[PDB]
Formats: C-alpha cells, sequence, structure tokens
C-alpha cells in the first residue's frame, strides 16, 4: 500500500530502548554469589539450576552493553561477571570453566564449547566497558579456546571434552561453530588481529556455504569427528533445548544476520565482500519462513522441522523469532528490500501478542501450536542476551559488532 | 576564541581546500603528475617524480570523498601511472622518476615506496576497481624490500636491481612509513601495520628523540646508531638537512596520536608515553623553531644545541605545525593548543597564502619575504589537507577513510 | 537492467545526500544563476551567447522568458538577492509585449520594435506555464493571476479533451492547428503539470500527466525498445522518416532523441513520487518504463562511437545520426541517476551520476568564459553545429538542485517548502 | 505564500559568502596608526589621515570576523587594539584625538560619538579574549565616565576640546544612539546591569518622549538643557535623518531581548517604539519621491529635504526588519527584508571594484567620498544570523551563528 517507517526512526528506537530498559531491571535479580542464576516465571531465582557458564557470560556481555548505555549498576554486574570468571566457575586444577557450579561446588565438571564461546563473548563485550580485568579475562579466554576449542587440524570448532581435557566429544556442533563466530567477530573488533575474521569466515564456509547451501538453506547441525553429517542425530529426543532432532529454523536465520556482520568488517575496512555471505543470508532468511513461519495453521516459528522441510517440535520458543527480527533488520540495511522492515513489523505484532509478559516481567520462553504459555522444551526465563537482537541491533550499524558500537557512542547514528 | 569544531571555521578551511584542489589539476602529464610551479604551470625538465604521483593520487582520493567532480579521473589517472611508467617491469617496485622518452633516476626510494604505499590506501577509500590489487602489489613490494623483519624498522633505498641496499637509515622515510601504516590499517584491520607503527616510533621518538630533549635525530648507519654530523657539507637537503628537523619533529607528535586514537578506537589502553612523546615533540618544536632569529615563523633546521642553521621558512613544517595543535588539542582539550593553531593560521594568510598565482608559496628568507633557495616551485598540495581537512575529521580512522565514511565536521556545529 | 559502460567497483564513493557534495553543487549553481542576470532586456530574457552577452539578433524567445521565469523562481526561494526582481521582470515580461492583445497567449518571439515570430507554440506555452507555476511558490502577488489565465490558454488551445493528448502549435489567429502531434510539447506538459498540481492539488493535472506518460512511453515507446518516437500525425500515428531531409533539428530531431528519452524517465519518477507523497501506491509501469529508459539511453547514445559523452539522435535501429555532444542530454542523464538512486538504492546510478560529472567538469564547464559550453564534437571539443551560444541554464537546475530534494512535490515547491538538503548530513 | 528566507541555511550561507567579501575589502585599510579610509578601488586615501571612528569600528569588525574563525582577523585585533594604545591615544589629558597620521594630530578634538565607537571596539574586542582587550575596555570605560556619560543629566554629552576644558553647547541624538549601541555589548561582556539602565533611560528621554510624541520623527538636535532646536543646521542634518529612526529600533530590540535573557519582563514600550519608528521610516523616506531607496533627511512634515541615497539607512532597516520579526514572527517585516535586498543587490553592491557604494543620487545611481565603512554591512549579514541577546559579537563568539535556521 506504502512503507510504514520504523526502521532509524527515534520513536520506535524510544520504544526499543525504554523495552531495553525493562529487560535490564528483569536481569539483575539473577544475582548470586557464584555468578549470575537462572530466573524463573515471576523473575525469582530456581536455586536448584545452580549457576550457568553459559548464562554467567551472556549476563556479563548483556551488563557491558548497558553499562555502555549509562545505566548505573550494570558495570557492577560486570565487574561481578568477571570476579565469578576468575572464581567458582574457573577451574583452577584444568582450567577453562565448569559448565555448572553453585555454593557447595561443582554441579556439572564437563567443559562445554558452546558454553567457551559464551565465554569469549563476555570477555570481548566486557572488553568494551574498559574494567581493568576483562583484557586479562579475554587473553586468557582465548588460550582456553585455542588450547581445546579451536582446532588448526579441522580448522573448525570441537564441542566438548570431561573435566581434565583428556578425552573430546565423538561429536561437531553447529550450535557451537555458530556462537564461536558470533565471538569472534567480537573478539576481532577488540583486537583486529585478521585471523578471528579468517576464522569467522572459515566456519561459515563448511558450515554454511557447502552444507546448508546444498539442502535448500536447511543448516545440519550435527557432525562426527570427520565433519560428515547425522541425519539421524537424537531422533529418540527430538525437543533437546541445544541439539534438536533435524533442522532448527531460529539457528538458521541467526547464521545469517552473523554472515552479515562479517559482510560489514568487510566493508567497513573497505574491502569488496564475496558475494555468498549476502545470497546465503538470503537464502537462509527466505528458508526459515519457507519451512518454519505458521506452517501449521497458526502464526509463529516452530523449533525444529525434518530434512523435507516439515515441522517436528511445533513448540513456538522464545529466540527463533527474535533472531528472525535481527536478521530482517540487518536484510534491510544491505538491501534496503521494504519486505525485510514488513517482517521485522509482522513479528513485533506477535512478540508484543504472545511473548512479552508485562504482569511478571520479560517475555514467555515458549508457547504451544496455539501461541499459548506451555512449558515442554523450557522451564523459565533464564535468558535476555538474545532480546538485545532485536531491542539494541536495530538502533546501530552492522560494524563494529553489538558491544563495541554502543560503547563507540554509535546508538541511533542513522536515526531521525 | 573558538574554531576547532565550529561550521563557520570548517567552511572558510572547505573553501581553501576547494582553491587548494583546483590548483593540483593542472600537474597531470601522461606518466603521472609534473612538478607545478610558482603560477601553477609544469616545470618540464623536473619529470614524473614518483612520490608527486603518489601523493597526488592520495591528494585526489581526499577529493573524490568529498564530491568534487573530476577528482576521481584524477584517483583512475594515479592508478594507471602507478601500473604504467613509474613501474618497473623487470625489477618490481617504482623508478623514482620518469618522463615521456624513459627512466631518468631507476633507483629504489624508500621515502617515495611509502607514500606509493599512502596512495593506494588512500584510493582504496574511493572503491576504484584497481585501487586493492595496487595496494596489494606495493604492500609486497614494501614486505619483499623496505620493511625489515630482522632489524623491526625500515631501508631506506636500493639500486634499480635490489642488488643493494643504502648504508644508511633515515627517520623521514620511516616516519612517512607510520603514516602510510596508519591508514594500511584503516583499509585492512590487520593490527600487524599498528605494531609496526608503534615498533618504529618507539626507536626513533621514546628511545632516541626524548633521550635528546624531544629534538629527533633523523640520520642513522646500518647498525641504528646515529650519525650527528650527517650532511654537514650540505645542510639545506631537501629530505635529509643536517641536524634537526622541527617540523619531522611536529609530524612525529601528530602520528603518534593518530596511532593512539586508532588503539581507543579498538578499546585497546594505549601506551601513555605517545601522548606524552606527542607533546614533549610540540614543546621542544615551539622552544628551538617557532621565531627563534627575532621574526616570525619555522626555521627549517636546528644543530643540536636547538640553535638554527637553515633559517628559511619552508611551508610544510608549519602546516604540520596546525595539524598536530588540532591532535593535541582533540586528546587534551587543552586551549593553548588552539591558540597556536590560531596564531600559526594568522601567520599562513599573511605571509605563505597566494591568492594571486595560487596554492601558498614552499619558501620564505629569515624576514618572511618569499625566496627560492631550498626549494623551487609549488610541487606539493598533500601537506596542506593536514591543516585542511584533519581538522575537520576525528583522529581515527585516518584522514582518507574519514573523509569517506562521511566524518567531515562530525564534531562541529 | 544493466548498462555498458561501468568498470564494477570495490566499495560505494558517497556523493549523493552528503553536505560536501551539496556544497559544491549550490556553489556551481550560484555561478549558474549570476551568468542568466544578463540576458535581462526590457521585453524579457534574450539570448546569451559563449561570452555572457546578450545576442541581438536573436531577440526575446517565450521559451526563454518563461525557463528564466522558473529558474529565477527557485533562486528567489534560495534566498539569492536580486533573483525576485528577475521573477518581477518575468510575469512583468509575461503580461507585456510577448502577450498576445488580441487572439490571446503568448507570441513566439518579440523585440523592441514589435513581433518576430506570431505564432503560437505549445513547446514554448507549456514552459509559460511551468514559470507561472514555480513563480506562484514565490507568493509574487501576480504570480496566482499569471497561472489562472496561462491555465486558460492551456485548457483553450493546447489540451485536447477529444485526444486526451496535447496539441503543438497554432498561426497566431488560433484559426488552424499544425497537422502535427509532437513527444518534446507532450513531455513539458508533464513537467508543467506536475508543478500546476503541487500549487493547485486539482487531481486532473497529475491525471493528464499520467495520460500523455501513458500513450508516449508506456504504449509507443516500451514497444519499441524504449526509443521514444516524438513525431506522430493529427491521428497520433508515428511519422518515422520526420525530418529526415533536416536531422539536425534543435526541438525535431530525425529519428530519436536520446536526451529526452531519460528526461521522460525523470518525470514518470517524479509522477510515482506524488503518488507516493498522497499514500498512494504508484502503477509498477513509471518505475520499470523509467528503468527502460535510462538502460536505452545508454545502451543507444552513451560512447557509442569510440569516445565519452551523449549523443544527439539516432535511427530506429538505435545507429547515431547526429554525433555533437549537446549539453542537456548528459544533464538530464543525471537528473535521472538521481531519481532512480532515491527510488531504488541501486548504487549503479550513483556511478553512472558520478561518471557524468566528471565529464561534465572535464569537457562542458567553461569557468574562463562563464556557464557550461552548449555543444561538443564527436571528439569532446567544443564546437557549433545543432546550436549557438549559451541561451539555456534552466536544464542545469536538474544536476545542481534536483539531487538536493526530494522527488515531490517538484523543484520549485520543494525549495519553497525548506527541503533543500533535507535528506543529506 | 511566504518566500522564506529569515533562518534558511540557503540564506545564510548566501549572507556569509558576502560578508568574506566585505572582510577581505577592509584588510587593505591597515596602516601604521590604525585603519585608514578606503576609497572606490579600496585604495587607501592617505590624505584622510587615521580616523578615531574608523579604527575603532574596524576593531569591532575584525572580532566578529575572528570569531568566525577567518585567518589573519586575530591580526587585525591585535593591530586595533595596539592603535587604540598608540597615536590616537591623548597621553597628556587621555580619551582619543579625532584624527592622527604618521607625523602627528591632524584633529585634536575629543569627540563623544567616535568616544562611543571606542567602547564598542573594546567591547567586541574583549570577545576574542585578546589578552590587552579588557585593559583597553577598563580604560575607555573610565574616559566615558569621567567625560561622555553625565550622572548630572543622565544623557551622554557631544564633544570637548584636546584638554576637555570645555564641553560643546549641544546634545545629540547621534552620540546617544552609538552610546546605547556600545553600551549593549559592555552589558554583554561585565554583566553589570547599570549599562542596560543607561541605554534603557537614553532610549526613554530620545525616542519615549520626543520621537513618540512627534510621529515618531526622532529629533536629533537639543540644547545643554535637552530642548529641542527644531531649526539646526538650516552626521547633523537639518530636521529627520530616518536611518537613525529605524537603527534607534533596532537597539531598543537588543536591549528588550537582553532584558528577557534574564526573565525581566521589559516594558511594552520597547517594541510598540520601534514598531513606531519603523512604520515612520517607510511612510517619510521609502520611495518619497518617485524613486526606490531610503532618502537621507526629511522636513518635520516628513518630506524629503535631502534625497540622496546613503548606504547605511536601508543597511539599518533590514537589521530592523529581522528583530521586528524576531519579536513578532510578522512576515510584513521579511517582505521588507526581502524588498531591500533585491534594492541593494541592483543599485549598492558592487562586484566589479569591491564592496558597496557610499552614495546614490535621487534615481539610485552612484554619485560624487569613498567606501571608508564596512561596520554597518555586518547588521545586514550577521545580525540575521543571530539572536538579539547577547548582541552581535558576543553571540558570534558564544558560537551562535545560524542556532535558529534549518
Ligand atoms: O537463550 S535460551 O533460549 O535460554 C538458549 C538457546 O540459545 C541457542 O543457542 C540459540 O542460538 C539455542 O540452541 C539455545 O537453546
Ligand atoms: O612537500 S614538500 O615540501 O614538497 C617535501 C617534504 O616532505 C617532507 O618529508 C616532510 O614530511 C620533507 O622532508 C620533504 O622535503
Ligand atoms: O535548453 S536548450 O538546449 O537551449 C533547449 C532544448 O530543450 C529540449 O526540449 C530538451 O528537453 C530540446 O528539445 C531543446 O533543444
Ligand atoms: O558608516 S558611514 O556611512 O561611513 C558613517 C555614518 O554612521 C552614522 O552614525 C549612522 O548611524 C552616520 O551619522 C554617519 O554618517
Amino acid at each position: 500500500g506504502s512503507h510504514m517507517k520504523w526502521f532509524n526512526t527515534l520513536s520506535h528506537n524510544r520504544w526499543l530502548e525504554q523495552e531495553t530498559d525493562r529487560i535490564f531491571n528483569f536481569g539483575k535479580n539473577a544475582v548470586v554469589p557464584t555468578g549470575f542464576g537462572w530466573l524463573g516465571n515471576k523473575g525469582q531465582i530456581k536455586e536448584e539450576m545452580g549457576t550457568h557458564l553459559w548464562i554467567t557470560a551472556r549476563m556479563l556481555h548483556v551488563y557491558s552493553v548497558a553499562a555502555s548505555m549509562g545505566r548505573p549498576g550494570a558495570y557492577d554486574l560486570v565487574d561481578h561477571g568477571i570476579k565469578a570468571m576468575n572464581g567458582a566457575l574457573r577451574d583452577k586444577k584444568y582450567g577453562g570453566w565448569y559448565a555448572c557450579v553453585n555454593d557447595q561446588g561443582v554441579v556439572d565438571a564437563s567443559k562445554q564449547g558452546y558454553q567457551h564461546f559464551f565465554a569469549l563473548l563476555g570477555a570481548a563485550s566486557a572488553v568494551t566497558t574498559g574494567h581493568p580485568e576483562a583484557r586479562k579475562l579475554l587473553d586468557y579466554t582465548i588460550e582456553v579456546i585455542e588450547k581445546y576449542f579451536w582446532s588448526e587440524e579441522e580448522q573448525m570448532c570441537l564441542e566438548s571434552w570431561d573435566e581434565a581435557f583428556s578425552q573430546t566429544e565423538d561429536y561437531r556442533g553447529g550450535n557451537a561453530n555458530m556462537h564461536a563466530v558470533e565471538a569472534f567477530l567480537i573478539v576481532y573488533d577488540v583486537t583486529h588481529d585478521k585471523k578471528w575474521l579468517d576464522r569467522a569466515l572459515r566456519i561459515a564456509s563448511v558450515i554454511i556455504h557447502d552444507v546448508a547451501r546444498n539442502g535448500d538453506y536447511r543448516v545440519n547441525e550435527h557432525f562426527d569427528s570427520q565433519w560428515n553429517p547425522i541425519r539421524d542425530y537424537n531422533k529418540d529426543n527430538p525437543a533437546h533445548r541445544f541439539r534438536a532432532y533435524g533442522g532448527t529454523p531460529g539457528a538458521w536465520i541467526e547464521w545469517g544476520r552473523l554472515m552479515l556482520h562479517l559482510h560489514a568488517a568487510l566493508e567497513a575496512r573497505f574491502e569488496t565482500p564475496p558475494a555468498w555471505l549476502l545470497e546465503d543470508a538470503k537464502g537462509l532468511f527466505h528458508a526459515t519462513i519457507r519451512d518454519a513461519w505458521a506452517p501449521d495453521g497458526a502464526d509463529g516459528f516452530v523449533y525444529s522441522v525434518d530434512w523435507d522441510g516439515k515441522p517436528i517440535v511445533r513448540e513456538r520458543v522464545r529466540w527463533p523469532i527474535v533472531e528472525a527480527m535481527g536478521t530482517a533488520y540487518a536484510l534491510y540495511t544491505l538491501t534496503d528490500d521494504s519486505q525485510y522492515e514488513e517482517w521485522y513489523q509482522k513479528w513485533w505484532d506477535y512478540c508484543i501478542k504472545y511473548l512479552m509478559d508485562y504482569e511478571n516481567g520479560s517475555w514467555w520462553q515458549e508457547l504451544d501450536a496455539d501461541n499459548k504459555v506451555t512449558t515442554k522444551v523450557w522451564d523459565g526465563k533464564q535468558d535476555i542476551y538474545h532480546l538485545l537482537h532485536c531491542l539494541v541491533i536495530p538502533r546501530l550499524p552492522l560494524a563494529p559488532g553489538l558491544a563495541p558500537a554502543v560503547a563507540a557512542g554509535l546508538l541511533d547514528i542513522n536515526a531521525k
């Protein structure tokens, strides 16, 4: 009919900032002596879940952004995060970080690559605040990543180890490798050591440009030690929180945004990006809508699909649509194609209608196939890190990345 | 009195910038850029110099990003010249000087090769389709012959065939290496270019200059020991003056503040000596070389006691001083730096700016009357961007990248 | 839609919507305004030569007088002292010696002694309409009365309700109309109607503009590979061979005039933008055909003969006939590049704009004698063949002012509404 | 429609570029004793010597140029301050000789109107922060308070002999008007309210009492008891100088704006009388004789006497149009400003020989002593780019150029 304009309007960006403050305030209750706890549906700590590395590292990242946004108390949460990464979570005998601890000791002693890449992101985002211990934490995290999680032999990321780093898992994961790309982008932004961007491009070339593109942009996540897909992985456990059977369309559209951050990093240094970053980001965006948007007679993104693109887990988890909104912004920024803003607007309307929770705080984690609140895949409201991708990313250029851009004063730079 | 970051001052700067861009256009010759005389006509006897051709490529890259019609054509002409008669097809790199008949000076001058690197890196910011290929080639030549991994410093020069390197190491060539490396960093975001820049500055400024009351030693032997008496018999050399060249001291200061700004832009604490030594160089330049002989202006050279030797006021030292005043003001907010900038602007319009014949005079005598002694014509406009465009831009990224990124007047109201 | 003639680029050099480029444009605009001021004569605006002197032998043309009224309306809204006096002079000339007191409308040409050419030229009357509508944006107290009069003349003699198209010309007495229908007159009708719409919001002006474009572009031009047919008989059938014996005509060249093709493109994008400004989805053929015209203009007329520049005319196979580089075609091309960039965000249109700007300063701009050359030979050296002097500055606002403004409302309205550099940083 | 110029960046860019043309013309006036008298080709007329009023005005002009970021301007401020501390300065009796040259004193008289320009020049120079400016202002204030501001009359005196032994048996609107102009800027660089109190008092006597009661025809010539001399001279034209009427209007609006800037309700008569003066100036002096332009003087019936179009009256009219527009938002004031700009480029501006003509005949053709002033031109070139408070030099120094423009 005509173009309703939200992107780069101060009116929309004011609404985003005020929702951002609501989300920052919800996450503050997660402070526990050993790091950040697991928030439930009323913003209370679920003490039985203990202190997870992935949640502690994500909150360190989140409050780095909040601190650069000039929020009192955020810097204290960054300081608390860095103390936790130097304290109870840190394995003093073998190095790196336990997956989960509590006041009594270690709950899960395993060394999870997924969670270590979030440690790297958290440390790199914390660097943007100039916290005096942030750069030392990043340098240590880099040594752990290069010793145990980045393989020079495979030129890809490993998945996990036992406590003692004696045996690595006979498995390679798209999820851990995707969050490696995310962390590497920010490590690049705070080092300009080229190898971080080279590693990110290489990971995307293998998982997206080779495997995903050849399967109609259905991202394969599960691989053996020779980087062959395991198509049947977790067939008996399809609703796994991190390793769902088949395809996780939320992850496809997230890969898209990350490859546009890579594209934008190359353009920021006056370098023509390879054409496949934008072509594949478009392919992933359109595949996500083709297979996973309202495929079953109601609005929303399903959690998982088979290799034919037919839904398996039909629950609407929060993070897939949040990532979709981030990618819509990134594609709009690089194409000026108004279809991407229309999707962003449609998804915002769905989010306030079904996911946003003004009564109990933050957003619901999970809805059923009719978009009614449920508990099946998940349990509580333990994450706010994804929400910055629909609340803060649309206020920033695509280079440098989220925490660096906010710290460089770039919030609303393109808005009038 | 407020000039820095005012649109009124920056409008005056842009209008003078257009006058300078217009003057340089007449330097176009088939083999690159010629040597302009005092009326902006080509001095054909000087032929086509690599340093002038590379500098004009840089200048018209900035002009093109400023939206000036014709500038991009000059960028195109510059890149063709760097792929044409100046390029040594047998041994690689570039001849120092050519003309329409062939090679005039076949030597491989590091000073001039670092300007080739700056020119190629600035040209990349225009997106000219051959710029990146020229930069990649220039990088290979620099890393093969001019950056020494053994010394972690820049060599000076070679014969045509790259068979023997000069038994000499130079502050001047190493300073213009730092200048080029900053822009290579801005168009690669490969930290090794900034690591090299920091290392060069640590040796020439933080070690030697600081220990001599910030009187920069420029002349070294192959083991990086100072030759204090170098060119005693030829004190007014255009590139290697006897003793200290205070214009170079204050220029080193600005370059170290660009390095500082690059490190802060990626959330890295710059070493404290970049700002401390930039201040030391700025104050030493004023102490020894500003009105040291009973009249305003910066002398060309001083002895190791800081007393003038060549008392002629060459154009580029005061232009560089004005750039450094801006950079120090930007990092300190100390209004003494703006006072110096304003005082130097008043001197420049009174004695150096030439509205009748175009551009600025290259050289004045000890009473600030136009002269010919050290120099001959108006062959440079590259230095003028440091007092005309730099004060309109942040210190990171560098000049050509910042203009191309839309940052002109970003801090002004 | 991709044309030959650009080397692909490694990064985006940004000029459009930069205050640095727009400052360069404004300073060139002031140089052009200053050149036109010497054209003031008692009966209107004279014909300026290569040194900015009046060529008195050419007398006072309606088309030049009406164009200068339009130009100084823009200058007046830009806050230039003296411009409003030239608008006042223009309106007095349109109410004085040029005006036919017996039959109405305006003589084509007068001088201090009387009428030189008494004919009633539609081409020139549509410039009278544009001039009056642009003058309205200044609020000159006689402008609205001049527009109302001009509208009456246009609706009586030049817009045909029967054909739903514009007629070409009449004798002095409006007794017989020319056995000819012209793309050129109809194109400048569209241009004028856009501005009449902007100062009336009487829908019929935009309806008439859309209708004219639907016939000359969407029907005839599109079916001939976007080679605009300009010459028609009274039944609107093409006369393909028109002026075969007089191929270098200043207004009615034999075959196709690619400058006019790319100009049609920009006008259709002003029409598109007028519809979007009132929250109405424009028909898709306005943008599709503007792209077709832009790419056809480059295909047939850009550097077809071993040197840069736009040739004046091509035959129906796209073979150049008049190879001289006249000023206005590349100026219009630059305007259309801006309009297409604004609606597509396709950087190929900015690259063409930048390439054409580089050509203009190299070969057309005349800093020594003033303004720009009117005409170059096939090697881009100054010549005299099609034209004679520097009688026009109206086209130059399309590459100097249009790139500083939104596409709606039109040129004079947008400047008067404070929109200069609204999108620039 | 309204054609919009005021507060548009497009118009203000045209104004700044003309301002630079005017700054460049004045630079040739530098002589060792101060600022010389420029002729019609921008050459020094050496026979005219160094006038106090011209030297003080150029000090003011290059203070504005220096705050505008023009290289060379600050050197001219420094030169101006040195001239006010050198040969112009009476070392024996204090204040400044009216005219000197390289050899010595040409006119030793102590002219009030020229001393108030010395005060304006010193106050404008203070806004540059030149280290000798404040000392020059403090000295100038002492001379003004000793000899030119009368605590007894609460008005300004006109002139004295060299030795300050006898004051002239005359009181003038012109000296008192330029006192108001200087006092406004002294207020802006001291925030001592007494300068604004004195300005309001001067205006209350010359405008609110006498001018208002005579249909806003300002009486300029008074005896020592401040009674009008209507017949005087059957700088001191017989009858009314309408240029001065409209100038008084702008100055009272600067006074109004200074009071509003410190949250003080200005008396209603400042705006009412500025409007009265503006409309009286149009009524009697705009195109009163069959051709465009402002005549120089009129009789007490408002009929022209001296029909020459001098440059400064229309320049001041343009300043007042801006000030009235700023306080009323009445577009009639912008229409007058636009009409006067069109007249100025057509008849006064001289692109061939530089600057503007000083004087035209009754048919607006140039007529027959040079182009010795550029100070008035800032009132139509810079004032329309600034708020009405603080005043011209302070506002530019505070970064307020184009603050209201888009
Ligand atoms: O954010 S949570 O929803 O609590 C955890 C999810 O983050 C992802 O890696 C998405 O990229 C999922 O695999 C996790 O379940
Ligand atoms: O620019 S010129 O004056 O032509 C040359 C000077 O540039 C410098 O390297 C300064 O950075 C001098 O040594 C050259 O003479
Ligand atoms: O502007 S001029 O070159 O003098 C006249 C041209 O304008 C056109 O109508 C193009 O739109 C041509 O037909 C005229 O020759
Ligand atoms: O500026 S000049 O025209 O040279 C001098 C005039 O200034 C006034 O004081 C106007 O306010 C007049 O009395 C002078 O003649």
